Parts: C-alpha cells; structure tokens; sequence
C-alpha cells in the first residue's frame, strides 16, 4: 500500500439523519432483542474463525 | 503502508443528525435486550476467534 | 507504517448531534439490558479470542 | 318576554376550533380589505336605517 | 322582560380556540385593511342611524 | 326587567385560547391598518348616531 495525494474515506459511515415528529412506539420484549433506534457501525477490517461484526438484534441461542 | 500528502478517513462515523419532537416510548423488557438510542461505534480492527465485535440488542443464551 | 503530511483519522466518531423536545419516555425492564441514549464507542485496535468490543444493548446469560 | 327555567343561548358563538400546521402566507394588498384570521362576532339587535353590522372584509367607496 | 331560574347566555362568544405551528406570514399593506388575527366581538345592542357595528377588515373612502 | 335567580352572561367573551409556536410574521404598513393579535371586545349597548363600535382593522379616509 502507498498513497500519494489520496482523499481516501474507507470503511466510513456518514450523514444519517433521521427526523420523527409526533411518533408513538411501545415494545413488550420478552427474551427477544428488539432494536429501534439509529445505528452507524463502520469498521475497516475483522479477522477470526466463528466471528461476529456488526450484530444488531441479534439473538444466538446456540 | 506509507502515506504522501493523504487526508484518510478510515474507521469513521460523523454527522449522525437525529431530531425527535413530541413522540412517545414506551418498553417492557423482561430479560431481553431492548435499544432505543443512537450507537455511532467506529472501529479499526478487531482480531480473534470466536470474537464479537459492535454487537447492539445482542442476546446470548449460549 | 510512514506517515509524511497526513491528516489522518482513523477510528473516530464526531458531529453526533442529538435533538430531543417534549419527548416522553418510560421504561420497565427486569432483568434484561435497555438502553435508550446515545453511545459514541470509537477505538482502533481490539485482540483477543472470546473478546468482545463495542456491545451495547447486551445480554449474556451463557 | 317571561322565562322560567330556561337554559337560553341567544345570539352566540362558540367551539370554533382552527388548527394550522406548515400553512404560509402572503399578502400584498393595495387600498382593499384582506382578511386571513378567525372572526366570530356574536350580537342580539342592532337597529337604524343605512347601519352595518358583522362587517368582515368590507369595502366602502360609496 | 322578567327571568325565573334562567342560564341565559345572549350575546356572548366563548372557547374559540386557535392553534398555530410552524406557519411563515408576510404582509405588505398599502393604505389598505388587513387583518390576521383572532378577533372575537360579543354585543349585544347597538341602536343608531348610519352606525357601525362589529367592522373587522373595513376599508371606508366615502 | 326583574330578574330572580338568573345565572346570566350578557355581553361576555371568555376561553379564548390561542397557541402558537414557532412562526414568523413580517408586516410592512404603509398608512393602512394591519391587525394581527387577538382582540376581544365585550360590550353592552352602543347609542348614537354614525357611532362606530368593535373597529379592529379600520381604515377611515371620509
């Protein structure tokens, strides 16, 4: 690798917007894994046998 | 690696905006994982078997 | 690694604004793992087998 | 005129409910009568020759 | 006129309600009426020639 | 008139709500009569002739 005037963005999460005006929710989670909200995960590199990256409601009952 | 005059961005998260006017929540958990909120988690490298990495509303009942 | 002018950033979070007007909120949890605001996890490295980074939101009853 | 046990409404106005949400406006008026906002006029007797009662948005170039 | 036991209401205005949001306006009047207001007029006996009564929005070049 | 045991309202302006919430207003006048508020005018009786009576937004150039 060699860069040389490189305006490089890797792995890179950016300008999430998100408005809500007047909004109801209401959750009854038993055990579960509800996921609601915002969520920005940026990485750049995950190594390994039987790894996990980037588990959003996830359930593993294994 | 080697870097000459780069402006990198690597393993980023910005300008995650979020507006919220007048909305109602509401949970009930029992044992679960519920997530509401904003998560901005930025990372590089993550190494390892069996890892977990970024892991939102995750249950795990191995 | 060699870095010769490099504005560089690697494993960062920012800008992460968050407006919130006459929201209601409530939770109930037992036992379980709510999360409801706002988590900026920035890192760079994480090693290890069995490891875990960034776990937001996490239930683990192994 | 003899009232006994009389729950009278006589000349009146009421429960005029106006909502408005991300309404514009724009008026440019010259010499005239423009009228944009809520009236609610509520009389019982007006008499006389040439008078002019509940005169909303009137133009008079006699 | 001779009242026993009696609620009147005569001439009378009430619970006028006006709600507003996130409403732009713009006027430019010239020797003119404009009116954009909540305007809430109770009488209940206007007597004469030539009167007037209750002149929302008038414009009177006689 | 005789009244006994007469609850009355005569003449009355009440309950006037008015919300508002985040809007503008530009007004440019130039010798005519702009209105923009709430106005509640209760009166009686009025006499007289060419009287005027609850003039909101007038403009009078006889």
């Amino acid at each position: 690798v060699l860069y040389v005037g490189s305006k490089t963005k890797e792995g890179v999460v950016h300008d999430v917007t998100t408005v809500a005006e007047k909004t109801k929710e209401q959750v009854t989670n038993v055990g579960g894994a509800v996921v609601t909200g915002v969520t920005a995960v940026a990485q750049k590199t995950v190594e390994g046998a039987g790894s996990i990256a980037a588990a959003t409601g996830f359930v593993k009952k294994d």
